């Protein structure tokens, strides 16, 4: 029996970047215009907040102690304990009002993150201003390819030879080889096309069985996907529409968590979504996610 429950009331402006902490039992995640890091305690039930001085897209597990987080055109590296944040790299040093979205670890600890052009509102924005980058171990930055709109959900393989990618605005779910030694991708495909009423591809992850579980951005749903088949195996519907991305999480990864939105919402669609910018989980999937990768820098 599938269930579908609010889990968090916070009201966030538009919650993302999920990330589950084994160690801490706590869900990561991020508010981007509300310019928080979050750590939500699911023991204790309790949040604290890093707040950082500008948008801040993703966040991730650090390795050696502590997290890593995309703020603003920025990679940096948090220390919890002195709420310390310090800058790693830069990238688009050469776009006006560019800004991260989306980012995860590698299998091999590289973090990957990708741009896009700041918005008005959702989805209006200049056009292919972002590109996808990885922040290598050693804080070298790698540039993957540029034509961005809005860089969006990723993950891996399981046998880690391919990598999956969004840019919302292709409407697509695409795929690479992907060489785990050296972090380099080749060979773009699309692996799922998006129907209308899945609106747009947002965040995603990938489950045990190698199928890709993707947010649907308007939608009010998430979906799971067959990147080998290009189907889609399922559907499970939420009471928000702007539902922004998933992770796996709690013992033995089998709860899936979802972040959504309350930004871009008009006063009747508040009333209409009372949870809207709400954290949820959904159990009874009957499937089990992986770990998280940390960055290894
Ligand atoms: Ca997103």
């Amino acid at each position: 029996s599938i269930k579908v429950e609010c889990v968090l009331r916070e009201n966030y402006r538009c919650g993302e970047s999920p990330v589950w902490e084994e160690a801490s039992q706590s869900l990561l995640f991020v508010d981007i215009p509300s310019k928080i890091i979050c750590r939500w305690d699911t023991v204790s039930n309790q949040v604290q907040r890093v707040a950082v001085d500008a948008p801040v897209s993703s966040v991730a597990l650090r390795q050696l102690g502590g997290y890593v987080a995309t703020i603003g055109t920025k990679f940096c590296a948090l220390n919890w304990e002195n709420q310390s944040v310090f800058v790693l790299a830069m990238v688009d040093e050469d776009k006006k009002n560019n800004r991260f979205n989306d980012g995860k670890v590698d299998p091999a600890g590289r973090y990957f993150a990708g741009t896009m052009a700041e918005e008005t509102a959702p989805a209006v924005l200049e056009r292919h201003q972002g590109s996808l980058y990885s922040l290598f171990p050693d804080h070298s930055v790698k540039k993957y390819f540029d034509q961005v709109d809005i860089s969006n959900g990723l993950d891996w393989s399981l046998d880690h030879k391919i990598f999956y990618y969004i840019d919302s605005l292709s409407y697509t779910v695409d795929a690479f080889d992907y060489d785990l030694q050296t972090g380099q991708i080749s060979n773009r495909r699309i692996v799922y096309k998006m129907e209308k009423d899945e609106q747009i591809p947002d965040g995603m992850c990938i489950d045990a069985e190698g199928k890709l579980w993707v947010a649907c951005y308007n939608g009010g749903r998430v979906i799971r996907l067959d990147p080998e088949t290009g189907k889609r195996l399922q559907t499970v519907k939420l009471p928000v529409d702007k539902t922004t991305s998933c992770c796996f999480g709690g013992k033995d990864y089998s709860e899936m968590y979802v972040t959504c939105a309350r930004d871009g919402l008009n006063a009747e669609g508040l009333l209409r979504q009372p949870d809207a910018g709400n954290i949820f989980k959904i159990t009874g999937l009957g499937v089990k996610g992986i770990a998280p990768y940390s960055y290894a820098g």
